[PDB]
């Protein structure tokens, strides 16, 4: 049910042993020694990874290493489509802008931070959550020049439980992290966007990297003189596999949760955030899909844009399903009524006042929040010409010296990036007509961005005519129209350009709404500090975990399937047979790698198949994970690596607010399948030899 | 494989059924010389099964079987299709026109008689052995002089089985006064609508209730206000004990057709011609239709039924091709015929190998013709609506060529035009469908094999299909109402003779009939060789583990209440519940609307004695019984012969079961009788129906 701080291992250890944990507490997390925690990394700021060899080999997801695979791919050596297998350490590819972060030490600095905060003065100060204020406290505690005295190390203080607990982390960051191996995208991204958030799942979502360091194993930027890191801890790989009900645990960096939402915040998340995102993206997606199905060239240009819109659309559908069917609002209401009754009994009304402040703030900002989501989903992300070029102040106060040619060249560059190889003005006009029709139905005239008032005033309510006029008269409406402008440019032409005026008006309204809504966050945040302090004082810090905040957490559970609906069961494990069932040669998402299809036909599974002779692919577990946990190590009762977390089923996306024991699962790639791919698909035996594979 | 057994075969199957869980005495299920449970089973309205469930002739069948009778009695004031219908007294039950229930009074083996009569052979290749006319002459000869007049309500019929190796005479008792008694609302009766067609898990309460009325002596009589409910020989007791996983289940009913004795070459033909062409052509038709329905809400209303009608056999063909591809249907037919050929060689009789060779050679010879026939039937006859536009009859052309006979012919042509261009017809949707269908048809069918008018696409329109279709509508008398009216004011045979739409329709129907006539002779050598083929299979492996193909005659099948795994890591259990209906509820989707009385019953858990041991309300279950079209409404029995449900569908994964039963995938989809009784009770409030049934604990 939770995402526990490493400090909370002591408090959860007995229950973990009762559930099947076999390892000693300090072998998993030792606060003043080496433990399994030292083999877990924050991979490139937004993923988890794990060290799996005494020479710094790192496993993470294929979707986590995707950008590094794509950046090294060319027409001659397309690593993204065929995979990549460095047959020697010297062939491993360096990556620019990459990092791996180790959590060297974790310290409770609550008393220190709370004492420092007493010197504020303004009781409503937000310094208690400010990264700048907390960094000043971290630097004061670690010492003026800590990083010079301790190379590779840095300190950081974060707030937890809404400001009721503070932890200081001593981090060790390595920036020379090289690409070692990756399966073809047909394996790494098998279901592609069709199987996103889906269980059963058949995706071998893994990639392999290596941490390089100086001669003393200290962090160093890329240098041909760097040598592999010899880590103090790395995971052993288990080949014992998994069975239904086996104990499983994860360590990783979950990004965000909202476990302490009030019932009013759940209602707002549903009726504003989710319903608007669902409604607006369903309109955008429908027009886009119609156009992609009618023209194969439009399908190529808009596939990525369509997939990018669908991902959070599906998440919002899954989240709304939990709100509707799993009683999220009711359980938050019961949580807050229980605190209010307890507070009345203690003679302390501050908890009821805090819940009241959150409800009143949520109620006050509703119309503004609705207008913000409507414009952001409807126009800012909904219509491509909303992000068309807007002449800067430096460009207009240059057009009206011969820096006129310099202003036009910069405007041309931005026009070329807007009307790129994947942009269709015809597809965009059709999407805009549908999006704006919905937006104008929902947003009243007095709340419209200035230019959109012209639909009623100038175009007699004709949305199609308004959009047609924007393109017919705009300098960014076509290449010929831009070139005619570029030959005789004037600031007067730009000032009255219908596309410039649209883009400017909608961005102006978007920024105005953001600025008016931003002050409402602070009273909610301050009242949450009181609210969570009351919940902790009442029911204790053991059942209620602190919200995720991109810090190292552990979660535990079992390898277990679930029933998604009446008379349907999805088991705990998928097999290579399921990959073959899904094969579709005329669907790029479900193409099966020929080497993998051959391995399946010959049953060349070696030591990786289960006792039945079937080849495992993926499994699911009752662990509590969220975005940030991609690539997390999945451990046995013995702490051995049994898989990598790579996704979570859509039925459990509401788990960020309330864990759903009967539906929510972590989707994990079986480590036996990872080794099978390295071995029979990549032929990279050296990686198998450097890992410590236990029977 | 797990057959549709003749009633005659119950004796030789009985021991295995007892070992599988059957508890009843053999002759209580079927006795050729006296009353048995077989007497409570009826052929409901020619194409469904039904069952007698009371001593006053009450009949249960599917909602989709009684659909036309419910719809015919529905009005704007009393919409029984939408809200259901519950007659609170026998006098309120609604009579139905053109309805029948058929009882199988007696079944007799007449093989020796038919085979002796057939020996008077004037031609060894005669097809009289399969002719309904010839067999009726033999049935009338055996039954006697004016049997139907001496035994009113009874009729005699002989059917061939095992390709002409076995003949049975059936004495049927037909009742035509069958009245509507009760029906749940469509929201329960057809809950999944076409979305859940062929789907398991299933949550549809697919039942309707009728009553057989008869004269004072219980003899068949047409509708009369003097008719009294029938007192039957036998009726089913209703069980409330429910079902559990692995329970024995059996069905009696009228499966229509199977092809269990196809050669491997007939499986290849069914896949590569019949199914692939139907799939490819309907996918094109459906895609254009769906795009037009999604863009215009009025087109969606006009084309929903046409779209659903095209999709039903499209889905069946997809399911059947999945079995051919993944379940080894072709290979198992090949093994069946190689085993017979090896045995025949050992017996010194080459006639079985010669028979299989004749079927293969005939299948190979007709391939191009069969491909051209399916291409035109799926592509144009079914695919393009203006293919069924009006064609002036010979008598209409003669009438239009001096007299008032001219205006009579024009009125007749107008009537047919009005039926073609009706409230659901869109010429714009039809032109778009035709352009796509014809583009595919012209790519597949060479110029020399095209219907005469379609040659104009290359000759006159320079390969432009859109221009050809545009010209048909712009210049045709049936292209629009104003164009028809201009013709009707000044009509001439000359205008009709050169009309592009008339010429198109005439040419495609001419080609369709020519292909049918050229292909028809190929059926006879296959049929005669199948008589030899099946005789060999029966002589070799006996009439014990190979059932005769279904032919709309009474059969029994047995199995277990059991779910299945449709794919890797997925399991569908044996039973669905009312909870699953609630999970599927969607008020803005007519297909998944939930009746308020039913939703309230679920909320209050007002399930009474009908609920399972865990307090869950059962809805439907699935079984390993072998059923097909014709089995809709069939009684599902317990090990004791008590009614536990009604068969109403089969999952798409098992549609290949008509050729080869699929033990691990094929299931009969059954409405739980506890759910039927719950709906009658808590939704209909028709307590009198519960009281007349014999409900056992
Ligand atoms: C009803 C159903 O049956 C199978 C899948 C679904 C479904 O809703 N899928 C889904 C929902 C949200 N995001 C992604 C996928
Ligand atoms: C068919 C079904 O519907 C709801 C649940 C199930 C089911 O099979 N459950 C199950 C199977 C295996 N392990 C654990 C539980
Ligand atoms: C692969 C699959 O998963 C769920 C359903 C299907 C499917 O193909 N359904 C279907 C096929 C043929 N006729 C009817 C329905
Ligand atoms: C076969 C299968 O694949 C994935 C899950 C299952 C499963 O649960 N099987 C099962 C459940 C209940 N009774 C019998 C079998
Ligand atoms: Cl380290
Ligand atoms: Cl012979
Ligand atoms: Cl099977």
């Amino acid at each position: 049910e939770g995402m526990w701080l490493m400090q909370q291992l002591g408090r959860k250890y007995a229950q973990m042993k009762e559930r099947g944990l076999k390892m000693k507490e300090y072998d998993l997390y030792n606060p003043n020694g080496t433990s399994l925690k030292d083999a877990v990394v924050l991979f490139d700021g937004g993923c988890t990874g794990e060290v799996v060899s005494d020479r710094g080999l790192v496993l993470t997801n294929h979707h986590c290493g995707y950008d590094m695979i794509q950046a090294h791919s060319t027409l001659e050596h397309n690593y993204l489509e065929n995979g990549f297998w460095a047959m020697r350490e010297a062939d491993e590819l360096p990556n620019k802008d990459i990092s791996v972060v180790f959590i060297d030490k974790i310290e409770d600095v609550t008393d220190y931070v709370k004492k420092e905060l007493k010197a504020i003065k303004d009781p409503n100060s937000m310094d208690y959550l400010s990264p700048k204020y907390l960094q000043k406290l971290a630097d004061k505690k670690a010492g003026k020049n800590f990083s010079a005295k301790n190379p590779g190390l840095s300190v950081e203080i974060k707030a937890f439980y809404g400001g009721n607990l503070y932890l200081m982390f001593t981090k060790k960051t390595y920036t020379d992290v090289r690409l070692v191996g990756a399966p073809p995208s047909s394996i790494g991204k098998f279901g592609a966007d069709t199987d996103n958030w889906i269980w059963p799942r058949h995706t071998g979502d893994f990639s392999i990297f290596r941490i390089y360091a100086d001669k003393n194993g200290n962090p160093a930027p890329y240098s041909e003189d760097n040598v592999p890191l010899k880590p103090k801890r790395f995971f052993n790989i288990s080949l014992g596999g998994v069975q239904e009900n086996d104990y499983a645990m994860i360590m990783g960096f979950p990004g965000t949760t909202h476990r302490y939402f009030t019932a009013s915040e759940v209602d707002e998340w549903k009726s504003i955030d989710n319903d608007i995102r669902i409604r607006m993206r369903d309109i955008r997606q429908g027009v886009m899909l119609r156009e992609m199905l009618a023209d194969p060239q439009i399908k190529i240009m808009y596939s990525a844009k369509y997939a990018a819109s669908q991902n959070a659309y599906k998440r919002a559908i899954g989240a709304n399903w939990a709100i509707k069917t799993r009683g999220l609002r009711q359980n938050k209401q019961a949580m807050q009524d229980r605190l209010i009754a307890w507070g009345a009994k203690q003679g302390t009304p501050r908890y009821e006042e805090a819940v009241h402040e959150i409800d009143a703030t949520v109620a006050k900002r509703a119309d503004l929040r609705r207008r913000y989501w409507m414009i952001e989903e409807g126009i800012i992300r909904g219509i491509e010409f909303a992000r068309s070029p807007i002449p800067t102040e430096d460009e207009t106060k240059a057009l009206q010296a011969s820096a006129r040619k310099e202003a036009i060249d910069k405007i041309r560059t931005r026009y070329s990036k807007f009307a790129n190889k994947d942009y269709s003005a015809e597809v965009d006009k059709k999407v805009a007509v549908a999006m704006l029709t919905e937006y104008l139905k929902e947003i009243p005239y007095e709340n419209l961005p200035l230019h959109l008032r012209l639909v009623k005033d100038r175009f007699a309510g004709d949305v199609q005519a308004y959009v047609d006029d924007i393109f017919a008269r705009s300098v960014f409406g076509s290449e010929a129209q831009f070139d005619a402008f570029a030959a005789v440019p004037s600031v007067e032409k730009l000032a009255e350009d219908p596309m410039v005026l649209f883009a400017s008006s909608v961005f102006d309204e978007y920024r105005k709404l953001y600025n008016e809504l931003r002050p409402y966050d602070d009273p909610i945040l301050r009242a949450q500090r009181t609210y969570i302090a009351g919940l902790l004082e009442m029911d204790g810090d053991q059942d209620q975990f602190p919200d995720a905040n991109l810090t190292l957490r552990f979660t535990y559970g079992q390898v277990k399937g679930y029933s998604p609906r009446d008379n349907v069961y999805y088991g705990h494990q998928t097999t290579l047979d399921g990959v073959m069932e899904k094969e579709d040669p005329d669907n790029w998402e479900f193409v099966v790698d020929p080497k993998l299809k051959a391995v399946y036909e010959r049953k060349d599974f070696g030591r990786y198949a289960d006792r039945s002779g079937r080849m495992p692919v993926a499994f699911c577990a009752t662990t509590h994970t969220t975005g940030g946990n991609s690539g997390s190590p999945v451990m046995n009762a013995n702490g051995e690596l049994i898989g990598l977390n790579f996704d979570r089923n859509w039925e459990g996306v509401g788990g960020d607010i309330q864990y759903l024991a009967d539906y929510q699962r972590s989707i994990i790639v079986d480590i036996r399948y990872v080794l099978l791919v390295i071995d029979k698909v990549g032929g990279c035996q050296r990686l198998l030899d450097e890992m410590n594979i236990v029977p």
